C-alpha cells in the first residue's frame, strides 16, 4: 500500500460503501431483481471505469437500493460490515454518512425506491446503523461514528434529520451533512435546510456539508456563510476564488477531499492540477477519503497511490494530514486527544510532547 499505517476517514457514504455480495444475498432473499446475478456482474453495472457527471453518478443507487431499503437485517448488516470492511484498509477512526429516509419505508415522504409501505421509519433505521456500528467497532478495532444526511432535493426531510442527530447522538451520531445534487438552483437556502443547521448550531451539533464538489465557489460560501459549516465535502471549487480560500484558510476549515470520486464524477478533470496539490503545498487542513468506493471500485489505497505516484506526496504529508482529520473529527475532545494520542504512537511521535503542543 502507499501508506501501509494507520488512517482517518471523514467521508464515506454508508449507502455508497455495502458489499456486492451483501446486495445479491438480499436481492436474492428479498425476491427484489436486480440487474446482474453474480457480485462481478453487479459491479460491471454498478461501477465506474470512467469519469461521467454527478446525477450520473448519483443514479447509480437505483440499482442497488432497492435491495437494501427496507429491511432491517440489512440495514445493520450493512454497518457492521462497513467497519470490517475499513479494518481492511488501516482505517482506526471512520465517519460513515448516509440518509436514513433513503433506507426507510414509512415515515418518508416521497417513499424511496418505489417501495410499497412498510413498518421501517428512518427513525428506526438510525437506532439500527447506530448498532451494527458499535458491534463492528467492538469486534473490528476501529472506532466508528456516524452523519446524517440531509438531500438537497428534500428540504422537507432535514428538520427530521436534525431531531434524529439529536436523540442519537449517544448512539454513534456526531454530525449533520448536505448531500445530493449540487446544482440545484437555491438549494443551499431553502427553509428546511438553514432551519436545521441554524438547529444544529444552537444545539451543538456538528456541521459538514458538501460543497464545492461541482458548484461554484458561491455554494461554498452558503456553506460557510448560511449554513455555518464546520467541514466542506470536497470544496475544490473554493479555489476558484483566491479571497475565499485564504479566509478558509485563515479559519482553518477543514476540506474532505475525495481524490478519485472527484475524477469518476468529472468534479476534477484529469488535464488539471488537482486542489489537493494546493492544500498540500500550502500545509492546509485537509483529509483523504473513498466517498462511494462501491460504485469507484476503490479502497482508500487507491486515494494515496493516486496522490503518492502522480503528486508526490510523501509519508510525513500522509502523517500530517491524518493528525488533521483526527483534530478535525466530529469526536468530543477526549476522544480526539485519545485517536490522536494512538496515531503519535502508531507514527512515533512523542505522544506526551505532541500532546502539550495541542493545548495551545
Ligand atoms: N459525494 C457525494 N456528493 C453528492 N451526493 C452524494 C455523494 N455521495 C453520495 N451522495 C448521495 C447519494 C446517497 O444515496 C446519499 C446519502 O449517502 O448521498
Ligand atoms: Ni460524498
Amino acid at each position: 500500500p502507499a501508506f501501509d499505517k494507520p488512517k482517518v476517514e471523514l467521508h464515506v457514504h454508508l449507502d455508497g460503501s455495502i458489499k456486492p455480495e451483501t446486495i445479491l444475498y438480499y436481492g436474492r432473499r428479498r425476491g427484489i431483481a436486480l440487474p446482474a446475478n453474480t457480485a462481478e456482474g453487479l459491479l460491471n453495472v454498478i461501477g465506474m471505469d470512467k469519469p461521467l457527471t454527478l446525477p450520473d453518478f448519483l443514479a447509480k443507487f437505483d440499482y442497488y437500493m432497492p435491495a437494501i431499503a427496507g429491511c432491517r437485517e440489512a440495514i445493520k448488516r450493512i454497518a457492521y460490515e462497513f467497519v470490517e470492511m475499513k479494518a481492511k484498509e488501516g482505517v482506526v477512526y471512520v465517519e460513515v454518512r448516509y440518509s436514513p429516509h433513503l433506507l426507510a419505508n414509512s415515515k418518508v415522504e416521497p417513499i424511496p425506491w418505489n417501495q410499497a409501505e412498510g413498518d421501517l421509519t428512518p427513525d428506526e433505521v438510525v437506532a439500527l446503523v447506530g448498532q451494527g456500528l458499535q458491534e463492528g467497532e467492538r469486534d473490528f478495532g476501529v472506532k466508528a461514528r456516524s452523519i446524517l444526511c440531509c438531500m438537497r432535493h428534500q428540504p422537507n426531510w432535514s428538520p427530521k434529520v436534525v431531531e434524529l442527530c439529536k436523540k442519537y447522538q449517544q448512539q454513534t451520531v456526531v454530525a449533520i451533512d448536505l448531500a445530493g445534487d449540487e446544482t440545484i438552483p437555491g438549494s443551499s437556502l431553502l427553509p428546511g435546510h438553514v432551519q436545521a443547521y441554524q438547529e444544529a448550531v444552537k444545539s451543538g451539533i456538528h456541521r459538514t456539508v458538501h460543497a464545492g464538489e461541482v458548484g461554484s465557489a458561491e455554494v461554498v460560501k452558503e456553506a460557510v456563510d448560511i449554513l455555518k459549516t464546520e467541514r466542506l465535502g470536497h470544496g475544490y471549487h473554493t479555489l476558484e476564488d483566491q479571497a475565499l480560500y485564504n479566509r478558509l484558510r485563515q479559519e482553518n476549515m477543514h476540506f474532505e477531499i475525495c481524490p478519485w470520486s472527484s475524477y469518476l464524477t468529472g468534479a476534477w478533470k484529469p488535464d488539471t492540477e488537482h486542489a489537493v496539490i494546493r492544500l498540500k503545498n500550502d500545509q492546509a487542513n485537509y483529509s483523504l477519503n473513498t466517498d462511494d468506493p462501491l460504485i469507484f471500485k476503490s479502497t482508500l489505497d487507491t486515494d494515496y497511490q493516486m496522490t503518492k505516484r502522480d503528486m508526490g506526496f510523501t509519508e510525513e504529508e500522509f502523517k500530517r494530514l491524518n493528525i488533521n482529520a483526527a483534530k478535525s473529527s466530529f469526536l468530543p475532545e477526549d476522544e480526539k486527544r485519545e485517536l490522536l494520542d494512538l496515531l503519535y504512537k502508531a507514527y512515533g511521535m512523542p505522544p506526551s510532547a505532541s500532546a502539550g503542543q495541542n493545548l495551545a
